[PDB]
């Protein structure tokens, strides 16, 4: 009768399995810088943006042509595996992808046809920037926790081998100018990977990992600024948070975060005043792996053996849009 | 306890709003077929592939440079009005269609800031070729259903025009082959409009039209031949309906299609002995408008008067995938 955030929150839902791909080409910003550096020279900027402004060592990509769906459909196999079920046990797939394979039929249609899915899986794709994982594991709890399903298979491929290819050649072409040249820097700071995720009814998984759900603000008439707007938005979604699932900075055991900037990351984290030891971080190497990050840092926190039994693990992006998501796992 | 098809039916979902926006522009087929007549004698095909195999008189485009975002947010503002509420009550905005704006930012979040949405609202696009608005609606329908919301917009804007330009001079070099030619031939039934829909909680909207759910099949191994496989799957998705909505064809009172070509209506209609009386047609004037044909057909049908208080609505739609999707509403 009377509300209370509590209420909102999902009581069934689980985390059955979670698995990742890391592409496996290793590029640094050494090499890319040396090949930048005569343009560098030519409009005379002495500034290693990338290294030193961005802190990317270097990003991973795929060594053939890899499409979205291709890595999807990989990391879905490992995530079956993990939680120890067959394909046929799957009543929706939600691809969250910003790569996609074609205007249409969805990525998500076609990692379900390579699986080999039932003629009872539904699935589409969702579309929300580097928020997308969120959004399709919440999509997905409200099905399981209505009991329309018992299992669903959120999944997301990342390529960057060929936006590489066309920004690298504007950004040695002799007619590009530094507004130009500045705006498609950001390109190079993308990366290549994969992540998917089992979700289940907890009472058929009983003491896996529990979704208890999450909260969204939104800054939409912003569809260093980009920086300051974003903390902006994420304290008031951390004021929902704290309203819905009662959280306190100093409860929380892990902050999962999307992985951008190393300045970035340092503005949230000094905002918050959270203990960075709280934070994983891949960006350095594997650069930005958009809505994959999150996924990916969790699969590596949970395989490098660094979660525990009762562990209270905030998920959180902020995102094109602006958007931004909080959400949490009880480990 | 006794799991039965009507249990997993919303009890409290209703629709608010409705709207739809026609493109301005005729474009006829006589017109196109002229600016192709060298290239069918070169060929040599004196079939009229479009006014004869695909039954298109016609179909509608924009006269200026519109994006996705600028024709969902037209519709959006119309069935706001068609509602009676401002954009401030709205929670969630999920934006539906096969054309986008860009990669990122979600064009749902264009749409959002474009009419102004409160800092609650959360915002994503969906994809799934012509299902997708009836995706989104069920997607809604689960978080009003659960009390998340109060109020939901569901909108698609698509636009047709730069596809034809780019089409239209590929089907008049001197260099397109045959199986070239007819491959590209049906990017020119398209066309171009949009549609936006209100959802509430029923008892927020007493005695507005009931949206009740619905069912999906899948076929998505297949991701002449699509026809007969399309309508292989319907008459599946046909027996889900059933056994959760319980439908019979002879109780149903319209049948609202995505609207592809003659052919492939005269094959649906015989093949489930439906009376066409009770199919609203528009591709003969304005093409395939993919996602965005479902709700208009049910736009316009409301506005010509032609639905009453208890007429039972079959929402259908065959999509690449392949999927199927089947849904109620109640009038
Ligand atoms: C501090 C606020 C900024 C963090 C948000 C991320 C912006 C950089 C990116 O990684 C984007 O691709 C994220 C996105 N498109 O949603
Ligand atoms: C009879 C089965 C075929 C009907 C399906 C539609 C195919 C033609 C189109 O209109 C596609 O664009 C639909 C789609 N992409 O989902
Ligand atoms: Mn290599
Ligand atoms: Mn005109």
């Amino acid at each position: 009768l009377v509300p209370r955030g509590s209420h909102m929150l999902f009581q069934n839902v689980s985390i059955a399995g979670l698995a990742h791909i890391d592409a496996p080409h290793t590029l640094t910003s050494k090499e890319i810088n040396e090949r930048l550096q005569p343009t560098y020279d030519r409009l005379g900027i002495k500034t290693d943006v990338l290294g030193d402004v961005a802190g990317i060592h270097a990003r991973r990509l795929w060594d053939q042509d890899v499409q979205a769906s291709d890595a999807a459909t990989q990391a879905a196999r490992k995530a079956l595996i993990d939680a120890n079920i067959g394909i046929e046990k799957i009543g929706l797939l939600i691809n969250t992808s910003v790569s996609r394979d074609y205007l249409e039929p969805s990525t998500a249609s076609i990692v379900s046809g390579n699986l080999g899915v039932s003629d009872h899986c539904m699935t589409f794709d969702v579309a929300n920037a580097c928020l997308a994982f969120i959004n399709g594991m919440d999509i997905a709890a409200r099905m399981l926790e209505r009991g329309e399903i018992d299992y669903a298979l959120v999944v997301d491929g990342e390529t960057a081998n060929l936006v590489y290819e066309k920004t690298l050649e504007r950004m040695t072409s002799p007619d590009v100018t530094e507004e130009e040249f500045r705006n498609e820097l950001a390109a190079l700071t993308l990366g290549c990977g994969a992540a998917a995720m089992v979700m289940a009814r907890s009472e058929l998984v009983p003491d896996a990992p529990r979704y208890k759900g999450g909260v969204t603000r939104s800054a939409t008439e912003w569809n260093r600024l980009l920086l300051i707007e974003g903390i902006k938005l994420a304290q008031k979604t951390f004021v929902a948070a704290k309203q819905v699932l009662g959280w306190a900075v100093e409860e929380l055991d892990q902050f999962v975060i999307n992985q951008v900037s190393r300045p970035h990351t340092a503005a949230f984290v000094k905002s918050f005043g959270i203990d960075p030891a709280k934070v994983m971080t891949i960006f350095g190497e594997h650069g930005n792996i958009g809505p994959a990050s999150v996924p990916i840092v969790l699969s590596k926190l949970k395989e490098l053996g660094r979660l525990k039994k009762g562990d209270r693990i905030a998920l959180l992006g902020i995102g094109s849009g602006l958007n931004c998501s909080m959400a949490e796992v009880v480990w």
